[PDB]
C-alpha cells in the first residue's frame, strides 16, 4: 500500500564521495577504484568562470594541488587528466568500497537518484528525472558540484549524473560520468537558458496505473482513444508525443491491472482537458511525471538491492 | 536552488538490516551491537494475527528457531525476549558496522527517513511524518515489516519507527524501538481505524518560507494576522491549531527572510480560503506539511553527516 517518492539506498555511493580542492575551490569528487572523478570547473576562481580556458588554466595545475580526502585521511594524486568536462585525478589507493559499477549516458524521461553532498560529505539523497529539455530539477547549494546520480540494478550502481551548474532560472545542468553534457548546456557562466520543460507523457500514465493499483480509481472513465486522437491534446499541453514503443513499454501495467493503455490514454485527455476538481490521486493535486514504468512495477513489486 | 523531497543519506542504516525468519514468517530486523530487534509477530501465522496471544506463542519458540541472516552469513541467536510489541534477538557477534545511535519517540509532525526492506535486503528510502493521528503514509509491501525510520544529526542514527501494520484503508502503524506503537494502534488484524489526518500548519508555514527562499512569491500578500484570527480558518480546514511554541520555531526562518510569522500565516489563510488558483508552490498544487522547520533550514543550508 502507498506510492512515495523512492529512492535508491545510498550506501553504495557514500562510500565513494570524497572532497576535492584545488587552489581556492572545494567540491565533491567520485572515488572509483583508483580514479577520482571530478567537474573540472575546480581548477577556476569566481572570476574565471564567465569566460574560462580549461586548457589553459590547467597547465597551471600539477598533481600536488589538487588535494584529495575521503573523510578525514588525505588521498596521493599521481596523476591527472581532462575528459570533456571532468577530471580524473589517478590516485595511489583503490578505493576498498568501491561497488560493482558501470557509467550510463541516460536519455530524457528517465528517472535517476541523487546523492546532495558538501565537501564530500553526505546531505540527503532525492529522486530526479532527466528532463526533456536536458535539465533536472534537483536540490543544490553552492558546494554541491560534483555530487552524483545513479541508479542501482542487482549489486550494480550505474552512475548517470554530475552536477556543475545552476541555471539562473534555478534548475540544473550537469554531465554524465565521461564528462560530456546533458543537453546544450556548458561550464560557463553566461546565459543559457532552457527550452520548453515538456511532461514525460509515457510516466504520467506508469503513475496513474500506480494510483489503480493502490485504489486511486476517480480518474477511470468509460472511453478510449488513439494513439494519433491523444497526441493532439498531448501537443496542446506541452506533453510528449506518446509511441507505440511507449506503449510497449506500458504493456506490463496494463496486463497487471487489465486496463488497456488506450483506455488510461483517455483518462489522461480527460484530466488534461478538465483538471484535477480539486481530488488528488496519490498524494498529488497535479500529473506526476517523474516515476518511470520501471519506477512503478519496482515499488509495487518490492525488488531489493543486495 | 530548488526544494525536494529529501531523506537521509541510508548507508549507515543499510549495514544494520538482516533477514529473520521464524516458522513461517520472514521479515527484517534491525542489528545494533549484539542485539537484533523485529516485530513480535514475526511468530504468528497469517490465522494467529485475527486474535494473537503473544506470550502463549513465544512459549513454543526457543533461540534456534529465529533464524537470522545478515546477508549471506548466518547469526547465532542466543537468547530472547519480548518488549512490549518488539523482540530482542541476542545474538553471539556484535554488528561491526554499528553506527553510533539512539532510540527516540517522536512527537507527531516529525518527520524522517524510512529504509523499505524485504528479506533483510534494502529495496529505497523516502522520506515521512508521524501523522497527527500516529499513522504515517508510506510505502510498504508484504515483507517490509521491520523496516525502520529514522533520523540523522552529525554522525548519530536516531531510530524512531518499526513498520508493523497495513491498516485497511492503506496507511501505516508501527513502533518505536522499545516496541510501543504510535497511537492507539495493535498488532491484530481487526478493525482499527485511523482518526482526522489533519494538517501540521508549522510544517506547511516551513515550507511557505522555503518556497519565499527559492524565488515562489505569488502568494505573499499584503495583510496580516493574529493567531486568534489564524486558528478559526486552522480548525475549519482540518489545521491543527498554531501556539506560540510554533511561532517561536518559525523564528530562524522569519529572521532569514525578514516575513513575520504572522504576516507568513495571513498568505496561508488566503491560500486555505481561495485556492491556489492552479498555480504551484515548489513543484507542488497542495500545501504540502511534511517539511519541518529545521528540514527546511537544513536543506537550504547544506548541513552534512559524517
Ligand atoms: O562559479 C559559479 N558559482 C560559485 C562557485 O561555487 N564556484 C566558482 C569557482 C569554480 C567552482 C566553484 N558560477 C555560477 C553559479 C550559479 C549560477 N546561476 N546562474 S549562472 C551561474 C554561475
Ligand atoms: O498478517 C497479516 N498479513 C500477512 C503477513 O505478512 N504476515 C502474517 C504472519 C505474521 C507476519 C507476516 N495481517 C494484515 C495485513 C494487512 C492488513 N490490512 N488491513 S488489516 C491487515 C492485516
Ligand atoms: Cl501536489
Amino acid at each position: 500500500s502507498g506510492f512515495r517518492k523512492m529512492a535508491f539506498p545510498s550506501g553504495k555511493v557514500e562510500g565513494c564521495m570524497v572532497q576535492v580542492t584545488c587552489g581556492t575551490t572545494t567540491l565533491n569528487g567520485l572515488w572509483l577504484d583508483d580514479v577520482v572523478y571530478c567537474p573540472r570547473h575546480v581548477i577556476c576562481t569566481s572570476e574565471d568562470m564567465l569566460n574560462p580556458n580549461y586548457e589553459d588554466l590547467l597547465i597551471r595545475k600539477s598533481n600536488h594541488n589538487f588535494l584529495v580526502q575521503a573523510g578525514n585521511v588525505q588521498l596521493r594524486v599521481i596523476g591527472h587528466s581532462m575528459q570533456n568536462c571532468v577530471l580524473k585525478l589517478k590516485v595511489d589507493t583503490a578505493n576498498p568500497k568501491t561497488p560493482k559499477y558501470k557509467f550510463v549516458r541516460i536519455q530524457p524521461g528517465q528517472t535517476f537518484s541523487v546523492l546532495a553532498c558538501y565537501n564530500g560529505s553526505p546531505s540527503g539523497v532525492y529522486q530526479c528525472a532527466m528532463r526533456p529539455n536536458f535539465t533536472i530539477k534537483g536540490s543544490f547549494l553552492n558546494g554541491s558540484c560534483g555530487s552524483v546520480g545513479f541508479n542501482i540494478d542487482y549489486d550494480c550502481v550505474s552512475f548517470c549524473y554530475m552536477h556543475h551548474m545552476e541555471l539562473p532560472t534555478g534548475v540544473h545542468a550537469g554531465t554524465d560520468l565521461e564528462g560530456n553534457f546533458y543537453g546544450p548546456f556548458v561550464d560557463r557562466q553566461t546565459a543559457q537558458a532552457a527550452g520548453t520543460d515538456t511532461t514525460i507523457t509515457v510516466n504520467v500514465l506508469a503513475w496513474l496505473y500506480a494510483a489503480v493499483i493502490n485504489g486511486d480509481r476517480w480518474f477511470l472513465n468509460r472511453f478510449t482513444t488513439t494513439l494519433n486522437d491523444f497526441n493532439l491534446v498531448a501537443m496542446k499541453y506541452n506533453y510528449e508525443p506518446l509511441t507505440q514503443d511507449h506503449v510497449d513499454i506500458l504493456g506490463p501495467l496494463s496486463a497487471q491491472t487489465g486496463i488497456a493503455v488506450l483506455d488510461m490514454c483517455a483518462s489522461l485527455k480527460e484530466l488534461l482537458q478538465n483538471g484535477m476538481n480539486g481530488r488528488t490521486i496519490l498524494g498529488s493535486a497535479l500529473l506526476e511525471d517523474e516515476f518511470t514504468p520501471f519506477d512503478v512495477v519496482r515499488q509495487c513489486s518490492g525488488v531489493t538491492f543486495q
